[PDB]
Order: C-alpha cells, then sequence, then structure tokens
C-alpha cells in the first residue's frame, strides 16, 4: 500500500531518526521554505543540494516534500533576485516544502559518517571531533584493502595524498563531506594515519604531506551520497510513501 | 513601459548613493526588469495587507518607502512566506526608495519644509536627514498648519513657550530617538517628527525642545503623496496608493 | 513618625527587590551619593529622575530620591548641561539618589506582578526567560479586559485590533517598553493580547500581520500602576515621610 | 650581491602597497639584510620539502609566492620548528611575494591574460586581483591553449554553450570561492581559476558560469616561471626552481 | 574681567583641540554656564582630588588641567569622583582640559623638550603628531647634565648601548616607554627620553640597544606646563596660580 | 632526567589550569621532549642576554617565569629571531611556568605572604593572584623587612599614616596598574607590588592607599629564588640561575 502522509509527519519521522538538537552550532537545519505543515504530502523528494536544477527537477516530477541535506541558505539575505529568486518562486507558486537535515544527519546514529565507518568496519569507532563529527577508528586490514573498499563503493579515482607509507591495522579517520581545511588536516593528523573526505584543495594537500598524514579525497558529493542512499532505503522502507532522490 | 525604466526614473529624483550606510534600498524582490508594466502601486509599508492590495488590484510594480526587510533572513516561513508567495507567483515586482526619498531635493523632508515655507532651510543632519530653518509665523500658526495637512491632533510636548519667528525643524518618519532629541536640542526650538516615546518626551522636557509628534505615518505619507502626483505627472501609467 | 538612615532604606527595598534579579548590565542600585549613614527624614517616590523631578525633590526637602529608572544608561566622562544641572542639585542639597530597575520588575509583587495580578492572571508565568513580564489566561472578554485597563490604568489606551479575541484569551503584560519589533514577534507566538506601552509604527504594522492584539496604555502607566502599590507597601513598613513626585 | 639588493629589485617589480589588506607579504625569516646571496631559490610554497631542498642545494636567498604563515603563532613546536631550525642556523633568508606578485604589472595574473591574448584586459576585482577580457577565438581553441601550457587535463564545469569571442576571467590560484563565483557571473563567460569544490560548482552550474579548474599550482607557477626567468636575465646571479 | 568662555578661546587658539588624538577627551570637562566671569585661574598636572580641594581653598575660578578628569565613561557617583565633582559643583569651579592637544601643539609640551635640548632639525615623532626627534648637537653626558639640572635631578638610565656624539634624540613628554613604543622608538632614534618605564620595557630596551632615559612621567610635563603656565600669565589680566607644582 | 620529566615535576608543583585565562604557559620552544637534560637554566625574563647566558653555559632547558611571546607573530626578524635562532640551533628547551606559578601554594604569591609572616593569608583577587592578611608589626618593620629582603630604597607612596596590625596586600611583578589599586583600596591598607605609574600613584594617594613599590624584578625574583632551592633539592640535576 501506497498511501499519502501529512508533511508533519515526514518531519517527526526525519528528527526522530535525526534529532535536531545534535545539529552543531548555528546550522541552518529543520524547515527551509514552507508555511503549513498540514499539506498532504504524496511524493517525498531527495538530494544532496537545494540546487536549481534540483527544484526544477521536483516540480517536474510532482515533488511534494522536497529534503534535502544541505540548507538553502548559510548566511541570511534580505533581497530576492537573481537565483534565488527562481527557486522561492518555483517552491512557492508549486507550495512545496522544502526541509533539510544537515549536520544532524550526519552525526546521529547510522547517519552520514557511521555508514563510513560500517563500509570501512572500523574497529571501535569513536567519533572524530567533539561536536561529534566524523568517526575514527582502526581499519583492520592493508592500505590497499581500503583503497579497493574507496573505489568499488564510493568513487572511482579518488585522490591520494601519499605523505607516508602505510601500515596494516592503520587509524582511519572519515569525515564525509567537506573535511579537508587546513585546521581539520591539523587536528586529524593527531589522530589518524589516513584521512578520508573530500573537497582538497592546494593548501591543505601541502600540509598534509609536511604532517605525514595520508589524505584521501573520494569527493565531497561521494563521500555524503553513499549515506545518503542509505538514509534513503531507510525511509523506502518505513514509510509508505512515493520516495525519489533527484541528483543521486 | 518596462519595470527597468520607472526604475531609472526613480533613481534619477532619489539617487541610491544618497541613501544613508546600510540602508536596503533598491530591488527588494525581483528578476527580469525588462518586464512590462501596467499598474504602478505606491505604499508607506511593505505590509502584508498592502501585498494583498497589490494582488488584488492588478499591480505590476509595488513601490515602497520602507524596505521588506531590514534584517536577513535564512529561512520563508510565516508571515515572509506568504509575502513573497504573492510578490513571485505574480512577478510583482517590489522596489524600495528609502532614506534617499528622505534627503533628496524635494524628497520627504524638503516637503514638510515647503510645507511651512521654512526661511533658509538646511539640512538638519551631515548625512542630509531632516531640515531646518525659519518658521515666520506663530506658534500656533505653526500648529495649524500641522493639524490641517498632516495630522489633526498632534502630541504636543510643550517644553517651554515658543516666540514667532523660532527655529523649526522637521524629519519625517522616526526621528525622536535620545540621541537625536539631544542633538536637535542644539539647533531648534520646536522639532516636527513622529514615534515619540516616553524616555524622549522626558529628555525634551528637561533641554526645553518643544516636540511635536504628529506620527511616523503621516509625515512620511504628506511627502509621499507629492511623490506619487510626481510620478503620475511624468509616466504615462496608472499609478494607485495602496495604504494611503 | 522617625528618621531613619539611608543604608536601612536600602536593605528594606533590596530585601523586597534584591539587586540579583535585574537584567544583565542594569545601572541599579546606588546612582548618586557617598555617605550612607546620612539620616533621612524624607524619602520622596519618582518613576523618572528627571530635572524637574530633581528640582521638585529639592523643594520638598527629600533626603532620599528612589527613582524606578537609573539616571544614566550610557556612561559618560564629562559633565555639562542638564546633568550638570542635576548633580548639582543633588550634590550641593546632599540628596542620594538610589534606583530599582529591572529589579523592580521582576521581583515578587513587582511592577510586572501588580499588571498579572490586577487582571487576575489564571496561573501566571514569566514571560520572558530572564523573568520580565508575565502570561497567562484572562478569565473574561476582550470588553472586561478593556474596561480593567481603563478603569485602572490608563482611559484612552492605543488598541491594534489585529484579530477578534474570544473570552478566556491568553494575555501578556509588561510594564514600560515592552513593544519593540522583536517582543512583538516572540509575544505573537505566546498570547493573544499584549498589554505594554510605546507603541511606535513598524511594531503597530508588525502586529497586524502576525494577528497579535497590542494595547498601548502607555509606558508611565503601566509602570505607575505598579510603582503606587510599591509606595504603599514602603509606607506601611517604614515609619518615616514618603511622598511622590512625578506621580 | 646583497639580499637587500635582491629584495630591492623584487620590490621594484612588484611594489609592496600593491599587496591586498592584511596580506603577509616581505620578510618572513632573516635578519641581516646586508648580507651577501650566492644562490637564489624560486618556491611556490614555503613547505618543510621546499626548505630542506633549499638547505640541501645551498641555498641562501629564499623566495616563496606564498607567506609562511598566514595566521600569527607564539609558541614554536612541531613543523613550524622544524622549518624554522633549518633557515635559522643556516642563515637562510625566507622573503614573499605574495598578492603584489599577483596583481603587479606582469604578475601572476597578466602573465595568464598575455598567455590567452586578452584583447582590451582588465582588473578582475577593484583591488586589481585577476584579469577579464575576450578570448577571440572559440572555447576549443581556449581548451587547447590551456592544456598545452598550463595543465593538461583541466576540470570543465560546462555549465553552459560558450560561443567565440566570449568574456574570460583569469585569477591565478584560488579564485573560486563561492563569493568569487557569484562576482565573476557577472563579468564573463567563462572563469578560468584553481581550487574548485563542491559548493562552488553548484553555484556556478545555477549561474551558467563556465569554470575552468587548471589547479592552484598549475594557474601560478606558469607565471612564477616568467618571475623566475626574469630575474635569471636581470640579475647576475645563479637562480633554481625548488617546487617547480 | 574676563569670561571663562575668553579663556577657552585663548588656550584653544594656543592648542587647538581638532590637534587631540583619537578619542582624548579633551575639552570642558565640568561646568555649565560659559559667560561666567573668571577672578583667578589654577594650573595643574593632575585634577586630583587635593587638587581640586586646593582650589577650592585658594578660591580658584577656573581650574586647567592638563590631564582629563576621566578616561573611562562612568554612569555611578560615589566615592572619589563624587567628592571632586561636590566640591566642583556647589563652588561652580569649571574644570577645563588640554591634553594631547597642549602635548602636540606648536610650543606644547613637546616641543618644550625638543627645544630644551636644542634639537637640530626636529620633527614629530609619531605620525599623529607626539613626540619629537631630531639630532642632538653634543656628547651624551652633555645631555644628561641638561637633563639633571633641568628636568629631575636623578633620572633612571636604561644604558643599552654606548652612545657617540650627535647622536638621534627622542622626547615624549608623560607616558612614552609602552612596550610597542620602546619597539617603534628604537628604529628611529639612539636615546629615548621619556617617563613612566616599567620592567618588560626596560628589558625590552636593553634587547634593542635604545637607550631609555626616564625622566618621569611628572617632570617632563611639568617643564613644559610651567613654559605654558608664563604664557597665560603674560597674555592674560588674570591672577593665575599652579596647583601641584 | 627527560625534559618531560622536568616538565612533569614542574608542573605538580604549580598546575597548568592555575594559569589565568589565555596566559601562555608551557612549552615556548621545543620539539624533542624525551630529550635528556644536561644543565637546567633558570631565568626571570627570556631576554636575549638571558638566552645567550644559556647557550654560553650549556644550559639544554631553560626555565622562564615570564612567556617568550605574549601577542603572537608570523614573521621572524630582529630580536625574535636572534633569540630563536640560538634555541633552535643549540636544540634548548624554553619552557614557562607564568600565573600558575604565581598563584600554586609556596608560589611567588606565598613566599611573599611568608616573608612578611600574614596572619591568616588569603587569595586578594578571586583567581588567585596576590595574598592579603594581617601583618603583625608596625609599618616601619615592615618597611625594614621589605629593604633587607626585597630592595633597598622601595618606593612608598604614604597616602595616609598607618597604624600597627594593618592589612597587607602582596602581589609579585606587576600589581600597581589603576584597576588593582582601587580594587585593593577596599581590602588592604598597605599594597606591596611593583611597576608603580603615574596615575596609579595619583590614584592611590586619592584613595588613601599606601603602596610600596619594591620592583617588578625583585618581588617576583625572591620567590624564584625559593621555586630554584625547590628544585634544585629534589632533583638530580645541575641548576643554575641566569639573570639573578
Ligand atoms: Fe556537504
Ligand atoms: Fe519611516
Ligand atoms: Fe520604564
Ligand atoms: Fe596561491
Ligand atoms: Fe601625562
Ligand atoms: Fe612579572
Amino acid at each position: 500500500e501506497v498511501v499519502n502522509m501529512k508533511a508533519k509527519e515526514i518531519i517527526e519521522f526525519i528528527e526522530t531518526f535525526a534529532p535536531k538538537d545534535l545539529a552543531i552550532e548555528g546550522d541552518n537545519i529543520g524547515l527551509q521554505v514552507g508555511d503549513n505543515l498540514d499539506k498532504e504530502i504524496k511524493k517525498l523528494g531527495i538530494a544532496l543540494d537545494p540546487s536549481l536544477s534540483v527544484i526544477k527537477k521536483a516540480e517536474k516530477e510532482g515533488v511534494d516534500f522536497l529534503f534535502t541535506h544541505h540548507p538553502l541558505l548559510k548566511d541570511p539575505i534580505r533581497n530576492f533576485t537573481g537565483v534565488i529568486y527562481k527557486k522561492l518562486k518555483i517552491l512557492m507558486e508549486n507550495d512545496i516544502i522544502l526541509y533539510s537535515a544537515h549536520t544532524n544527519l550526519d552525526i546521529c546514529k547510522n547517519g552520514l559518517n557511521d555508514a563510513l565507518a560500517e563500509l570501512y568496519n572500523l574497529e571501535n569507532p569513536k567519533p572524530l571531533y567533539d561536536n561529534g563529527l566524523g568517526r575514527v577508528g582502526i581499519f583492520k586490514g592493508s592500505f590497499e584493502e581500503f583503497l579497493e573498499i574507496t573505489k568499488k563503493y564510493i568513487h572511482k579515482n579518488p585522490i591520494v595524498v601519499k605523505s607516508k607509507e602505510v601500515d596494516d591495522n592503520f587509524k582511519l579517520a572519515v569525515l564525509s563531506g567537506y573535511g579537508l581545511s587546513q585546521s581539520s588536516i591539523k587536528y586529524v593528523a593527531e589522530k589518524a594515519d589516513v584521512y578520508l573526505s573530500g573537497d582538497l584543495t592546494h593548501h591543505s594537500k601541502i600540509l598534509a604531506e609536511e604532517l605525514g598524514l595520508v589524505v584521501v579525497d573520494a569527493t565531497h558529493y561521494s563521500t555524503e551520497v553513499f549515506g545518503l542512499k542509505k538514509f534513503k532505503e531507510f525511509l523506502s522502507s518505513n514509510l509508505d510513501l512515493e520516495i525519489i532522490s533527484l541528483d543521486f
């Protein structure tokens, strides 16, 4: 039986899986665009980004509730022109609800970071940061086995900054999305031998090389979508509601 | 005519660089400025009911004196959702001239200064806000003009007696903050503006500045009506007012 | 009827309205004064430490001047004009000036409680986290609420009738200036009717959009109501001549 | 020649007041600038491996494009300790020209502009960073030049089709921040720079700005080689490159 | 008799208020009516309590001080500041200050020092106009002797290096010996004459080889303030006394 | 002994979490802490001449009371260059216990308190800085103690007469800021500290607080000598003093 749900029921279910208070300070989570949460929902769409093409695709596929991992806006605005105008207009004239679980989806049990920790079967995993982001533990295997898993399940040509030789049973840190800032490299260099994340840039590569931290950039997109598919299939398994993905 | 032409006409009258630092002037809501405009609506406030009225009257371009938002947001729920939904669904352009319309020649403050026929008028503040000059008449005559053209029942804080030919300061809108009262007490005998509150009243009494609160609304709408008729004289376009 | 030392008056007042109830940054306590052993024959109560109030205190032989509002919110480092004239009257007459501001707003039976008890609010709770204001159910009609306002607070209150109000509605009260834009947004989530003072245009417009009915009974009157209660509380307990200056 | 003479030559080419606000340009590590210099080393980064190589090759004056530290410190441990110790015990001078070398005439951004032979080039930002102008040719010809001279396999974010004689913006190093994307989208059809990340890619696609990431390293090293060759041509001094 | 506002325009002609550095609390400290007639003007370095007590005792009407009454703003009046204001207000004594505008102006406190040492072709030491620097045409010992004879009998000398004749001398009246000041002046001079030396600044001067002479905050200012006092006495028909010097 | 063992011993005496907020305590300069230590040097200040003397005397672990840098830097030239070059090329560890050594039991302030035999001593400030208590004797006896054990000719600001059995506050180093004078005036009759300047002197006189400046150096070196003898008594290690 596939059935219609009210928006508020979907939201309460998502927030049971990924409570809002797990979100780190200042993260723009929750209702992005919407008014009435009693709205009946026929079709739930899941996306990584609330991009313009995702929102156009939501309109085309008759999506009533659009879930995105990333918030619509990180920085507040007071004028509505260009792209943000095009996006809000499509959402508002179609009364499409836009809702986000961001770092709360990263941090929660079986969330985006746990999905990575489980894929690599990390021994005794711990949160990588104090705020609960990322996971770290021992990878029980060779660097090459880790690489093959990375290539088979996450991304084919990952960038490897092979700063040093890596022995079997090494400490592996994972962080879905963008974990490769300079300050993150410095912090993680103390906690792990290998750091798997996304969005490598030049100064961070150089730093990783100086510190002997092996960094694997399997992209921002892929390291999050892996967990986001698990999330989608979790929702499909529990809600009798048509659910589609839009940018994955 | 097209929206960008209405906008260039307004910005010729009241240039954007006249706005004080940080004022959210210009385009509030809109994308295509080549859009043809049949009906222009003028409002003091971009309130929910004003926006509902614009939609109802087939307004294509909504001009307001106050910006839609002072403080930036990153979620769209409740009232702002309702306002944006009406504007966006109908492609109604929302555009504002705020302090640039206060400050410019023949703008809202010049309108008050001209109503009272101020002798040798000067900007009240360095940034160009407000006007001050001599009111060539008695206090009571100043009051009669106020009641006849701006507001029938102004609040008068009669901190001292006012002799004929006094210095009168005007500031359309909200000019009655505590720091304004202190500043204007040095420059004028009588201060005509809006939105008086308790502490500013006490302060004016202490300083001996006579303050006349003819309301925020009326002291702006007077000049805003002049602006509307100016637009009507120059633009071949249906132009209506929505909250005045 | 007898004379008291200033510090005895201060201790009685701070027993009623403890300083630690004051919100962050509030300039409460001693405003102007040195020696607190000074004997006090006449205590004067005022809402504002205005220039005319201070002149009246001098004229009536007030030794201890209590005001609800602090003399200064913003600190200064030059003493001219009005503040010069005021300090000179206080110092030349050695008049002690002391204030209870938000600690008097927040304390039990203080300015906000006075309003809550006046409207007989059912199960009142603090309106804001810092303890400012009160909110609860008004057991009656909107009309009965307005009459109480007109009978006890202010004759012609401004009413922003943003929506219809049914009997037994949620009423929020806040003595003084509670009508800022951010207050309207916050209180709109908590009550049907908001009674406070000092309404200005943008707040009025905002209240209308949110459906919050706003009643402006003025800054002065919504505080003086409780300030009269305070004055009577002092008179019942202190053997001392006590007058009011701006009410 | 003395270190101060090398410094004066570089600063004549790329004056320090051209550096943007807060940029840590000039002398990074050094004391005596009267010291005579036998071997000058040029590097993009003052990395630990670059500094070690400098010692091994007997470099006494080490020039880098990037400053040693952006953020100030007050403790000396770990990597920064190893770097300072090698520089200090060997009295190797470390000197940087950063954004002043990006902005100056024939500096890193001009070199890109000249490579693409931009028609009527202007600075991309007000502060002088980047260049923008017309590429007199097809997008494919533009790609071919990029592949031959800068990076064999650039990432192309093909947000839209690009017509011949399009507007090309170049910015050596990292010019692909989100605010940079939004800004450059109004000035150019194609944005050539380095260090593309996910949110910026998405933004570029939404805006129709075609972005070509030829890497941070390669888009700087191209001009840094021209700078090296200019030094070699004018200074009677051994000059080597260390990380390129 | 002359009015208070006339004394103020006279002082401000000598030392214009726009010369004061950003944020300096110069001008009218305590007072209302400036049409007030003034019989007796008192000059002081500090508006201290005892200076203000002395002002009342001597019938001073206009109290001029180099230092402002308050640097940091207040919003309560108790203890010492209550006592100072009470004396000024019940006696209607006007309190007025010229602070850095008096340090910086032509023939002001820093120029007074520069002239004492006959500095060859002097320039302002800081961009904002504070201090003076130039060549002292003589030996270090001759410089010390002038210091001992005219400013302070026994200055603290931090002798960080030997000093050759015809050296560069920087002077700054009052407190010029902060750590950031030592670093700055070390680039500009061989010898630094000022007041209020403390331990970290002393160490820093030794490291940089900057010779520092602390002839005290008080003396390096009172020297010029006496010249200022005689300047007023020569031009104003008015009884003028000094209170803490 | 290894460097880390010396550090663990010092931190047992003066725990790092006792330091006031932001105080730059701990490792200033050093990399390898398993290093065995040949000679420990103690200094008040990590000055240039102190560090030179350490090199000359073969000190490999240099302890100072004052941190090397309070304000972080990002360029390394002049004096700081000369200092780091010596520490780094000789691999000399530089470590500081600053306010944690001021506050800890038998630390610098306790040493003063015990010297004057303060009756029933308390911390002067909430954060644990300084000590205050009753001096069981005359002002003159206090002065005689000050002259014999701390500094001959201390500067005395004799703001009022001092009766026997007065309250004495002590603070090793710089305790004579204006806000400290105001604070201590409420708590003691006499304030013993260092680094007096003019405005503080005037302020003390206004408040009637008697202030004795026995100098920054000496009021700390007294306790620092006790600390040195404590280390010498407990560690099988050569220990010398460098600036005292
Ligand atoms: Fe992400
Ligand atoms: Fe307005
Ligand atoms: Fe109030
Ligand atoms: Fe770069
Ligand atoms: Fe001074
Ligand atoms: Fe110290």
